[PDB]
DNA sequence: TACTGTTACGGCTCCATCAGATGGAGCCGTAACAGTA
DNA sequence: TACTGTTACGGCTCCATCAGATGGAGCCGTAACAGTA
């Protein structure tokens, strides 16, 4: 009736002991970097998978793969578990919806077993693969096959029906089975990934979902919550790590981590129901949910100064030749149901034309007639909706670009000048100044065949990634290993008189990563930490006073405090005289915008029109828009 | 704390509900054919494996394979399970001890990871593979490697040490790692199979062992029981299906099935401790253990009549050029520790020479000088230690040889003579008289890719395996489908006036298979049922009054009642004037023998000498023999 | 002449056993070119 | 002359993703040959 964990010390967990109720809807909350993933996916799921795998033969074990042994003492009440990872999965161009959701395999099995020589219900394999999800489901629900075929193909038909029912329930009935998985939107790809693993329900199985609401509108999130509630009612346990308020409100139990991030978190601050979390002063999530701490809606919203960006004849993808006016110099939020065509408009027309017109880029934009009002802009800065790549040869210092300046100033010292060194000597990714016994890695990763990998630190350089010859040159009493060793606050104090480094380090501090180390590997970063690193990298660039910031969903992996900090940064940028355009599903970011352009009313072929246009108060007066309904509810 | 099963109806289970204690030594007893395997390996293990597999992806599922869904309602308290099947596994000549026990893989991993360029402890891969188990274990326990190598290769060394420790504990220290697995004795192969799956212990794992004591002496069984007790004390649950008295006496809980076999069993008769089972009148196992029912030791043992079989210079395999005298006309039991060389003597010299001398066979015997006393014999009948092959095209009627006579008498009828039919028309394995829609199978087995197979009965012949044209000819009002449909008692009454069929059917009844059907598939037979079918096939042959019966472990898969029946049959054969020689580890069979030849004192290179020779009472006076010690204990 | 052993020969079925590679995409470091200030 | 965009190019690393085959052994059915009784 419980999953009891004792002595969990993985990553930054501070020897925490927790009890998780079984056959319930449990939600794990906390700040970005608290340790929710290290507790759910890296301890419980890892222990369950290892326990299941250890009972199999070596031949099967070397195919399935063994996870790393978690640093835990005793876990009880486990069971078979299915986990959905937080990180998004890229797709090859060949993979389609049917291939990804494992529907084509069942289709081939059915056609091979009860096929009529290649005719089940009066259709062939291509005629049934090239249909929308809703009509394919209604076709498969009206299959008049014989009794022998019914007995033979019971399981295949049941699996197909369950998968199609889930895909219809989430709201993806407009897609077909032949649509390429690599061209779907963020929310559609997230829902397809969810349906791949959770479409066919089981019994007595723990489901661990790490942020299952990427690029999902509130309406889509409600349908996903209904499906999750049905799956839990099927006799299962659900462990969902989320930052969404609706997910917490729709859960039986809440486990709150914190109280901070990195080395200041890894603990348990509060637990109980939603009201219990709200009443706990030590819980930051409860403080933000109870209204004690909140993002303040402006009393007066900025008005356009007469300069507008007019997009005429926008017909890219599913856009139905619409005209959109984006005011300049204010904060504008682009809203719509997942798949309605907000990314395909903004990121594929506005940014792709602004870059060519201003930054002298060579990227072909989408299908549009013309854009007017470009002359009121100087440069464009964009943040994509795609995640960042993770390599052990990467860290926040290299990603943001300050490591180049640090290496240059290290190579400009007196001793380095005497020895004839350059900036390439002070990097652990170039031969000449790095330890060759570890190739600048610092630690050695030994990979076994079927056993979990073992990490052993290097002994020649003691994990410093550099040899003594390169470590013999120091700047202000510190060598480059100590430079990579200090955190962002220490580096901010260290380089306070160097504007070039100080600007980017101050940006990193302002996005909320002062605790992080300059040399922490990208592979060991968190989702929110990587998102904020990308945000700081893009926002650390120089602003000319009349510049456009285009952000495509910068809320992913961010707690309420993090989005509050980002909102403050964006509002300061707006007050500086720049124009900020944000494609956002987060309603807290939306409620502070001075202008809203809403698209819909549906996704795919059912959307692409400007349902609403104006200030949030005016949009809330429109009953057609779901965004308007939610805005009216929360205003 | 329990494994609760409800509504189990697999095979012949009569909707039984049981509760199995956890972290205990549980033994399941009952008659041959009661349903112990169908309850342990076909319900609990099947459900656990299916539940674990269903949580994985299709790619891994179609590699691991899905077991058939058991006919059960609700099973709780499950966990990862490791099962050892009752049926023995044949081995290719290429496989060795290290390959089978998964020790070579760990050896290669260690040599690749901490090798010194190919030198770990001062030895190479061949110099360490070509050693006995004890010296290899003592070498690996004295490895003076460096600290970095110690940290790197901790798990590999731990696994190797645990496997070698188990192999030494069971008593196989005289074997090597390069020894071919296909040339081992029955007990040695059984112990190697056990060590493959149970050598490295785990925690919180259910172990299901189906008859883990094939070809094991009492001394070897004691060591195996000690190892099993240690493994259970490591925090595990053990479910052992056994007929051995020592295994029941060394278990915390006993679950008894019955009260019979086939359609007369499948229930639960009693449960509790050993004393509780003994005190239950409805429990046949308790009745045999408590002494109410027993095999009666003869008051006076038959003496040799002056005719002996002298084997001079027996040096085959591990035999040390020994001389053995086997009295003729009495019951002689060959006893010894597993590997001492009883099979290599008897089956490889005595039978292989008697067959050539009497049955005009062309099989080359082993290494011996000569055998004297052959002229007092007319024919030899042998039962091998190997199990029988299982095919769906097989049944007891075809195996024993009565189906040929039945087909001949069916083809000799008036209507068959008029139509010009032959015996080949009345068989479901020859084209012409069988249904071609199922190829004489009766049912169709549809195999999926990763889903469990589905069985659908044929519709053209309704599962009768024959068409209407072949079913239109009947003998005594019954067609051949009804002939295959009746049980052995019905066929015994049916063919009471036909001596040829009646002899074999009476033999089948006498071995205890009167309930079984003539047409039951061999693949669906039980281990004890197959053993008794082979015994009846070999014992149904004509006896000339002076003939030698050689039986190599005919007790496998047989309860105490079955071995009592077999002992009675063998004693009747002896009283008929024939000579019976039985290689037996069962002490109840041994105590009734009129002569005993004991070999030992150890296995492999440590045995091959006649430790004792004489009547069981005289052998019990020798302290050298473990067999003598047990005989003294039980006499 | 029939019962009882052996052998071969064709067809059918069960079981052991082995121990990832290739294409796609992102990131670091370096160089080159161009527009402003 | 310096700060800030773009592009290319080499090297390194992470991730998706596909959808068993072959040799060995036992058994049924049939035929042929031989030793007795
Ligand atoms: N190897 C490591 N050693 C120590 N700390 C680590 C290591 N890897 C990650 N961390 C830190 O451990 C903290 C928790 O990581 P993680 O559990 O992934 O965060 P999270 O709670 O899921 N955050 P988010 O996904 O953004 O909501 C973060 O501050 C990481 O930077
Ligand atoms: N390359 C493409 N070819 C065809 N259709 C596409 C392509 N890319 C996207 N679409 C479709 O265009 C519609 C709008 O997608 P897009 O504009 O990217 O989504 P969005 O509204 O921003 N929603 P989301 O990203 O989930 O928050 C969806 O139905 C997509 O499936
Ligand atoms: N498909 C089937 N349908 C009905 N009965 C079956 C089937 N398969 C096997 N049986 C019978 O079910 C009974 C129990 O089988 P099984 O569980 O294998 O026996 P067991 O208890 O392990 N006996 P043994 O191994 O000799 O000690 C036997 O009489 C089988 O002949
Ligand atoms: N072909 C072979 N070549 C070499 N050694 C062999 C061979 N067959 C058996 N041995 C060994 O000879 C010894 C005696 O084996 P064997 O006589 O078959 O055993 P047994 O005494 O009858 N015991 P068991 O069959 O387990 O009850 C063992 O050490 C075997 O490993
Ligand atoms: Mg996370
Ligand atoms: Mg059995
Ligand atoms: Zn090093
Ligand atoms: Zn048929």
């Amino acid at each position: 009736d419980y999953i009891v964990v004792k002595g969990a010390r993985e990553h930054n967990l501070k020897n925490i002991d927790v009890k998780i109720p079984r056959d319930k809807f449990v939600v794990i909350t906390g700040l970005s970097g608290s340790g929710k993933s290290s507790l759910a996916f890296d301890t419980i799921y890892a222990e369950g998978q290892r326990r299941y795998v250890e009972s199999l033969s070596s031949y099967a074990r070397q195919f399935l793969g063994q996870m790393e042994k978690p640093d835990v003492d005793y876990i009880d009440g486990l069971s078979p578990a299915i986990a959905i990872d937080q990180k998004t999965t890229s797709r090859n161009p060949r993979s389609t919806v049917g291939t990804v959701t494992e529907i084509y395999d069942y289709l081939r099995l059915l056609f091979a077993r009860i096929g009529t020589p290649v005719t089940i219900g009066g259709k062939n394999i291509y005629e049934v693969c090239c249909l929308s999800i809703g009509e394919a489901k209604e076709f498969f629900a009206n299959l008049n096959l014989t009794e022998r075929q019914q007995l033979i193909a019971r399981q295949i038909l049941k699996e197909i029906n369950a998968r199609l029912g889930f895909l219809v329930d989430v709201g993806l009935d407009y897609l077909t089975l032949a649509r390429a998985a690599g061209t779907l939107s963020g929310g559609e790809a997230q829902r397809i990934r969810l349906a791949t693993q959770i479409g066919s329900g089981l019994m007595g199985v723990i489901y661990i979902l790490d942020e299952p609401s990427i690029g999902l509108h509130q309406r889509d999130n409600d349908r996903l919550l209904r499906s999750l509630k049905k799956l839990r009612d099927l006799g299962n346990t659900l462990l969902v790590v989320e930052h969404d308020e609706d997910t917490m409100y729709a859960s039986d139990y809440i486990i709150d981590l914190g109280p901070g991030a990195g080395s200041h978190g890894g603990q348990i601050v509060a637990e109980g129901t939603v009201e219990e979390i709200k009443q706990n002063p030590n819980s930051v999530t409860g403080e933000y949910l109870s209204g004690r701490k909140k993002i303040e809606v402006p009393k007066e919203r900025r008005k356009p100064n007469g300069k507008w960006l007019e997009i005429i004849g926008a017909r890219e993808n599913n856009l139905k030749n619409i005209n959109v006016r984006i005011p300049l110099g204010v904060f504008t939020c682009i809203t719509g149901v997942s798949g309605s065509g907000k990314s395909s408009l903004i990121n594929e027309i506005l940014y792709k034309r602004l870059a060519a017109e201003l930054n002298r880029a060579s990227v072909k934009p989408g299908e549009h007639d013309l854009i007017k009002g470009i002359e009121y802009l100087d440069k464009v800065i964009d943040i994509d909706q795609s995640p960042i790549g993770r390599t052990p040869r990467s860290n926040p210092a290299t990603y943001t670009g300050v490591f180049d300046f640090i290496r240059e100033i290290f190579a400009n010292t007196t001793e380095a000048k005497t020895r004839g060194y350059k900036a390439g000597r002070f990097s652990f990714n170039v031969k000449g100044g790095r330890c060759e016994a570890c190739a600048g890695d610092g630690i050695n990763k030994i990979e076994m065949h079927f056993l979990p990998d073992i990490y052993v630190p290097c002994e020649v350089c003691k994990g410093k990634r550099y040899n003594r010859e390169t470590l013999e040159v120091r700047y202000k009493g510190k060598n480059i290993a100590e430079v990579l060793d200090m955190t962002v606050e220490e580096a901010l104090e260290f380089f306070k008189n160097i504007p070039r480094i100080h600007k980017k380090i101050e940006t990193l501090y302002d996005v909320g990563l002062g605790y992080i180390k300059l040399g922490q590997s990208s592979t060991t970063l968190s989702g929110g930490e990587a998102q904020r690193v990308k945000l700081a990298t893009e926002l650390s660039r120089k602003s000319t006073g009349k510049t456009m910031y285009i952000l495509d969903e910068p809320t992913t992996g961010l707690h309420m405090a993090d989005v509050h900090r980002l909102v403050g940064i964006l509002h300061r940028l707006v007050e500086a005289g720049n124009s900020v355009v944000v494609i956002e599903h987060n309603l807290d970011v939306i409620k502070t915008a001075d202008y809203i352009i809403d698209l819909g009313p549906e996704g795919g072929s059912g959307g692409g029109l400007v349902v609403a246009e104006g200030t949030p108060e005016e949009v809330a007066k429109v009953e057609n828009s779901y965004t308007g309904q939610f805005l009216k509810k929360v205003l």
